[PDB]
């Protein structure tokens, strides 16, 4: 709408310099004033009247920290494993589709340059509906070191789905994670407002074929979007190596729970039964904060993801801002841990964890309109005329 | 109480309505109603009775069930028909009884949501106010398909002659069954009509008296399944069954009556369990009404064992600013919402929808915070983001 | 401030006719514009940060209702007895100071007046500190059946109360009710923000002193400002014949509990030991509409007072304003006990209450203010532009 | 980053300040500073840890404790003296140690503290910082009254040496206390001072390497009371204890330090019930800071048996607008606050304050609502009250 105009201003030398960034809501700021009106609508929308999307992110503060104190916290660690390789950090940037909305020249390119351009390197997941071929964005990677992992989404036609499957395994990525919180396309009513002036994916996907697709490959398998404890037992019970506890972002069903709540529930049954090393349980949603990370963490994730964050960052300053980033989120986590008074991940335990409100997740009674209406506050002292 | 403000709600109504295919949501079609419908169209059909609490309550209570989904499941076909008082139903939800129809839509009022339920490829069920606008025989000669289904809401008067030759009436003109309504012997005070009347409670009609015996026996009067609608309490669940009637509406009336009657969702929740403890199981066919404006709402009441849930205020709306096609497009809307939200679910009918699919352990959430800090609030200023350069 | 120009004007016929006042909130708007700025202060005001005063009323909000239906409703009787009287209603006019700084010219007379002039008939407290003489209220009242109680401060000179409870008496006050809750001034800051350009009340008032009084007088004693079970028991064990809970419309103790929650703690604790018909029990407190005065009767309350909301009606329309008030409550009452499904108020009972949710008294924590900022909800569609 | 805004606030500052008489409570000193104070020393004061929430919560968790006052009770003399720390207190209260209070109080700083805890009749607590902007040595000999007690803030240092001559220096000086700020190893981001610095974490200087043992060590080395001060659990208040420490300060450093540690008046009603279950009854002094705003706030953690509570924000708000002056009204808006809501809670002294005065059966009430449904809320039209008279 020739408006553009006042977008190419901010875009251009009005955008703050990168090293005032503080946090991963100064990107999202950033990026909701500079993007296209489709981009915008395409990465913030959320299904429906996006309640899951919002809570994924207001659940983490139904728990609060019991942090230890004087320990020696000279020295913190947050490395980790995830799927058998080590990483730097305890979180990786989850897939997300058509990133040349927001970085047009470079897109899924960028974030793999972020990924591995500084001195902390971080798992990038692949979408199967990438802007970029997987070829472009694998060959971009500037480290040998870092780790990258692919998202499948199994076609109808599943000669199509057999030769992708092949041609990552061969490319190098380290696992595979088959999204199966979307055989029908979510409802994301901001797209749709603006528009207005499946085949790519298997609405049949089964379970049988998952432990089909366990034999054609030798890479690790992760079911991306388990949002129930019974189907976390499921993966279990067929030998997959992982499951991402995820709702698409809240992308698809509308009033799934947060995948924290759901971790919380989920990792003591597993316990009940051995299948805590069987099971790697990854974890995303809502997560802008290292508090966050940590919340997860201490309940027992092997790593938590994150898309609209790290998204954003990279439609902003391309792959510098994709490792500030990571840059940001990785000091919050160092930064938080040392206070918790742990040092390493394998030290972030339930016992430092206040649950005893995890279930407060309330829904007032109507405010009553007249009576709030014509009350008066207390008000505060003036400051003289003069 | 309308100025020559008939005026610029014409121009509003007059084209710039947006065209139907750009409407996503059962919201839409209310926020075009509020700026169209005249001063009294919109406080008759808007509002509820005192401060409103359980009008919106009916909505919220919704939002204190989560749900517990099923995947990698065979959701390629799905289906979201059903039977509801002995009849075949395309779908799981009603359009409910609302009175004067004709404030919204002044040419055909009930007539219009005859056509819109029945006219397309999906039908729904619809029930008929003894305070339509329009009169029984008009709204059953307008139904364009005889696989529809029509229902009839009963007052029962004070003179229960006139009630006995209304019920044969309309049994003989055709409906299918009896909803008689309990949660009005008194009339709910609805105060933004009131606030028009100035500045701008018994009846014979409704009988106070209804009593137990006078619905058993309206029930040797009428070969009809008789609905009781207003239902507000488990207790009344159970005498309803005793004296074998088909079905109840565990209702409020939309919040237009009793302020503080609860979320029928949660009456629901509640009912269905004890239900099974007595046998009673499939004695009673429950329904449930009031705040439903989503797919996934209709989805949690059926997943408590409703058989059916009903809309009023929505299917107004829709039927004001486009009429029969309004209604039409209000139907495929929730239809969508509720086949493509079963997918997402993970389940391909409806009997597969049962209560292991919802979590429950935050139904009983319905707080009232502590009154806020003013003075602490108002000082206290929190983060902000970064700004883009001064220039 | 010479702007009371501005307030004659809404005053005089600017007025909404009373028959045009639907709820109690209407009177108190109406009074919020129209009062002077200290009777406003005086008579809207808290203690400290005032969350009792609004947890008075709010409390209200924690408990729902499970009303009977195919019950023959045609006739409801809102009659009782309240202290050895027959009262046509099931509440009164709580006592309230100074109320000649909103009705200047007729003050508490005017309470008597609309109290008595109607078709219904109300109990009036007259406050200790009424800006009337007791003579003056007593023989104001136009009609021998209302009935009129003593509200008593009792002063450290013992003889000024001993000689004030013989002259009420014989005025024909048919109760003293003692307030206890105000030993000291609650600080009500709106009052004193104004004002920048105790021996009145005992404070060694005690047990023993109500025994004593007990004995000098044959008015029946009820003790006002009762906030605890324990003191209710106390108030049985020395055999007055009320008890009001009451915190002062929150007007002392900031945090004090709403009436209607300790009302449901007590009754029943009252029954678990015989004490249901010894000691009458009173309730004020945030009370504005007829479920309200229904909720508290359910619970076993014996009447439920009203200050604030008549003294504004008395403020703006006098003795009419107070017989409007009167008639506007007393059909909420009836209107709402019709759809409760009861026809009297000996049946309104705790099983037509859900008390599920009362102890549902939360805070939030404390709202994520960038989370929210950056985020945009959804949008309704917007008529074309044309 | 200041403009001549400096002029903006000069005249704000300049006479426009109301009368020190005209301050009523706590919030309005809040108030004055944030209209008055530079933008860095406004930041520097008012901010917390990362996004403040712990900040707040501090606060509000006192609104989740609810009063059973006794009645009828003899409450016309009332006496808020106690004991801390082996020294008699004319008040419950202490005021914490804050940093840097030149940048609020240029001319006088901490001196202007020690000046308003100790000149009046009602004397407080100061507990002096080693970030403070004045030298110990000047903070207590500007102190105006022998019976006033001041305690000492330490952050042990990398380098020892420093910390023991430290100790041994305020020991000399004749301060009354150690108290060893352990939460904050790391600096807390506190993003609003980081927010001036652009448009406008481990130092040696607080070792992070501090351990239980280096605690033991420092007990032997000084005849001063030690307090641990940062404690966030009741796991550490018990290890405290073993150690033979004198008191614990419950404490997240006002919410600048770790974001999601909880209300320090949590902690303590979780942690004063096991020291009784434990022995440990009255082994360990145990304090309390952070969001305490009035006497009330007060009142209910003394009822929990915190031996004193803490402010650090008011007073520095106080101070920074009024000088010693301003630190003496708020002393005396707090101590009345505390002396008149214990007389309408029917208790007469602090060992009277007991936890049977308390309703505490809302303490765990600490929600997040489900993100509200903003379509719904956009549309509902609320009631409205009466308007007056067109004309
Ligand atoms: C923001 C966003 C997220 C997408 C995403 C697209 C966008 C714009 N997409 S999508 O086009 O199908 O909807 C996917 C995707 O391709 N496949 C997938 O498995 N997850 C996808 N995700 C979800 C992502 O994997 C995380 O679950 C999600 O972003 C986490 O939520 P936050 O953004 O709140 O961290
Ligand atoms: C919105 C509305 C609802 C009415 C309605 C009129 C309006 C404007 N009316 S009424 O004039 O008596 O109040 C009736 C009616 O005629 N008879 C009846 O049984 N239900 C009536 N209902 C209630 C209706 O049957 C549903 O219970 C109600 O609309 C369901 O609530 P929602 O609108 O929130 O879905
Ligand atoms: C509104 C108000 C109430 C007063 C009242 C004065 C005003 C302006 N006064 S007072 O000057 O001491 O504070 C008294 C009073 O005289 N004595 C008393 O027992 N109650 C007094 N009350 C309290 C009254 O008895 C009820 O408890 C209170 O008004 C009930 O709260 P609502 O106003 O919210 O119904
Ligand atoms: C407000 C504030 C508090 C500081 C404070 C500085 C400020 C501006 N500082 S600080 O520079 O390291 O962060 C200290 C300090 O020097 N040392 C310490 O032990 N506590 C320090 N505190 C914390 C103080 O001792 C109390 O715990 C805190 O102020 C209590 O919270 P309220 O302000 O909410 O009462």
């Amino acid at each position: 709408t020739k408006e553009d105009i006042a977008r190419k201003e901010q875009l251009k030398s009005l955008l703050p310099p990168l090293d005032n960034i503080i946090n991963l809501y100064d990107f999202e700021y950033l990026a909701s004033q500079t993007l296209t009106k489709q981009a915008w609508a395409y990465y913030s929308s959320g299904a429906n009247d996006e309640v899951t999307h919002r809570e994924n992110h207001n659940a983490y503060h139904r728990i609060f920290f019991k942090p230890k104190i004087l320990v020696d916290v000279r020295k913190v660690d947050i490395s980790t494993d995830m799927l058998g390789s080590h990483v730097d950090v305890p979180f990786y940037v989850s897939a997300t589709g058509l990133c040349k909305l927001g970085n047009p020249l470079e897109g899924e390119k960028d974030v793999a340059r972020g990924c591995g351009q500084g001195v902390t390197k971080v798992p990038q997941m692949i979408s199967t509906a990438a802007s970029c071929s997987p070829e472009e964005i694998i060959e971009a990677a500037p480290s040998d070191k870092q780790i990258q992992w692919y998202q499948l989404y199994v076609n109808s036609d599943r000669k199509i789905t057999d030769d992708l499957v092949k041609n990552v395994e061969k490319l190098g990525v380290k696992a595979l994670f088959v999204t199966v919180d979307a055989p029908s396309l979510g409802q994301r009513e901001k797209d749709m407002k603006l528009k207005f002036s499946s085949k790519f994916i298997d609405p049949s996907l089964t379970w049988k074929d998952i432990e089909e697709l366990k034999k054609k490959t030798k890479l690790p398998i992760v079911i991306k979007g388990v949002q129930r404890t019974e189907d976390v037992i499921k993966a279990a019970e067929i030998g997959v190596s992982g499951v991402v506890l995820s709702n698409h972002g809240g992308r698809q069903l509308d009033f799934s729970r947060a995948p924290i709540e759901v971790l919380a529930e989920t990792m003591p049954i597993l316990e009940q039964r051995n299948l805590k090393d069987k099971l790697e349980v990854f974890v995303d949603g809502g997560v802008r904060r290292g508090t966050d990370v940590l919340k997860a963490l201490c309940l027992g994730a092997k790593g938590v993801g994150l898309g609209r964050p790290f998204l954003y960052a990279n439609s902003c300053y391309g792959r510098n801002g994709v490792e500030k980033a990571i840059e940001i989120l990785r000091d919050e986590i160092e930064m938080s841990m040392r206070l918790l008074g742990v040092t390493s991940i394998a030290e972030l335990k339930p016992d430092l964890l206040d649950l005893s409100t995890l279930k407060a997740r309330t829904v007032g009674v109507p405010n009553d309109v007249l009576y709030n209406e014509v009350y008066e506050g207390p008000t505060l002292t003036e400051f003289e005329d003069a």
